[PDB]
């Protein structure tokens, strides 16, 4: 269990960013690692087999906006990025989850197109294949996996921001609606901790949110927990050693550098570190320290 870092890839502040930086909760340190080959915001990160993957996003730059179909793999042992097979379609403001060593890419946008499509990556074969689409088009969608079921939470369908959520049952290749959240949220941070899917922050169509609610997959209810100290949309999120970490985002005024940590035992959030610069739209995952 020792030696794991929280990696943050990409993001946005004025333009899309190429940063890869890793935070060590055991000593408070940050390391700057190899830049992404292409700057991107609105991407997702995940880890399979100790490799970090950056999935989708968009390169917002002075000279244009390019939605990304890219899958890139970072090996901490070499501090190098390598291209992997690209997805079927560009997906900005994507959500990603891992089931049994396979990466699911969910939703996202391509220009004015809001995807319901979903595809699955097989690392051993370096291949993507489309699976059943969601019941709803969703960009800015939060995704997490619990008990080998994939959840897609909130987002924006092209007309409305969503409180709805749905679950993918892989053995049936089928999506079904679940209980909707109490709050409309696009660009929330979504993760799994114990037996619940958490949705933290986001944007409800009027304000960036500090509220946090969790879906108990047994009782099918959403319950609010303690709110974050900061309102934030387009935050990064991950779980590490039984606690939720939220990174950056936008509070309606500032691109935040603050990282908060949720302790479920005490139902409290505390500020644990700051990123080296404020940013939103990062991808986040946990794996072993590099080199
Ligand atoms: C106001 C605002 C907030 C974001 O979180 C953004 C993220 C992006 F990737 C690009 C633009 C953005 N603008």
């Amino acid at each position: 269990k020792v030696g794991r870092l929280i990696y943050t890839a990409g993001g946005y502040f004025r333009q899309s960013l190429s940063y890869l930086e890793a935070y060590n909760p055991s000593n408070g340190s940050w390391l700057r690692l190899a830049d992404l080959q292409v700057p991107r915001s609105g991407l997702a990160g995940c880890v399979v087999g100790g490799l970090l993957y950056a999935v989708g996003g968009r390169n917002n730059s002075p000279d244009g906006n390019t939605d990304s179909s890219a899958l890139d793999c970072y090996n901490p042992m070499t501090n190098q990025w390598s291209p992997c097979a690209s997805m079927s379609v560009p997906r900005n403001r994507i959500g990603v989850g891992v089931i049994d060593g396979h990466i699911y890419a969910v939703g996202g946008s391509h220009g004015c197109i809001h995807h319901s499509s979903v595809e699955r990556y097989e690392p051993e074969r370096d291949e993507w294949h489309l699976v059943a689409p969601m019941l709803t088009r969703r960009i800015g969608v939060g995704v997490a996996v619990l008990n080998r079921l994939l959840y897609a939470v909130g987002g924006f369908d092209g007309t409305n921001r969503l409180n709805s959520a749905e679950c993918y049952y892989p053995e049936r290749n089928e999506w079904r609606m679940i209980t909707p959240m109490n709050t409309i949220r696009s660009g929330a941070g979504v993760c799994v901790l114990h037996n619940c899917i958490y949705a933290a922050g986001g944007y409800d169509g009027q304000d960036q949110l500090n509220s946090v609610e969790r879906y108990d997959v047994e009782t099918e209810t959403w319950t609010f927990v303690a709110p974050m100290r900061h309102h934030r949309s387009a935050l990064g999120i991950t779980v590490h050693q039984g606690k939720i970490y939220v990174l950056g985002g936008y509070d309606g005024h500032t691109f935040l550098d603050s990282v908060e940590c949720y302790d479920p035992d005490s139902d409290t959030w505390s500020e644990v570190t700051r990123m080296t610069s404020g940013r939103s739209g990062v991808g986040v995952a946990v794996t072993m320290e590099p080199c």
